[PDB]
């Protein structure tokens, strides 16, 4: 029950072209300890941001629904990042 305020809710794109992206973690009134979804590791938290690294990103199976759980204390509804990755050649039709 916190008021966090960060990246949106849900993204997608092919694993691979998701370069290095810093996200921003509004804690205006929350704290973030870190995306367990993605130990980490996965990426490069900056108390109150936090960037994404296409290693990891990249490194996500065929059409994997990413979620980069921002734990914020509230689980239960923190902003999750449902990133979509999918390295496989198939959509994009511009």
């Amino acid at each position: 029950m916190q008021d966090p305020t960060i990246n949106p809710t849900s993204i997608s794109a092919k694993a691979g072209s998701f370069a290095d992206t810093k996200i921003t973690l509004t804690p205006n009134g929350n704290t973030f300890n870190g995306i367990s979804e993605l130990q980490s590791s996965q990426y490069t938290k900056g108390t109150n941001e936090v960037t994404l690294l296409a290693s990891y990103l990249n490194t996500l199976p065929e059409n994997t629904t990413k979620t980069l759980t921002f734990d914020f204390g509230v689980g239960t509804k923190n902003p999750k990042l449902t990133i979509t990755v999918l390295p496989k050649d198939i959509p994009g039709l511009e």
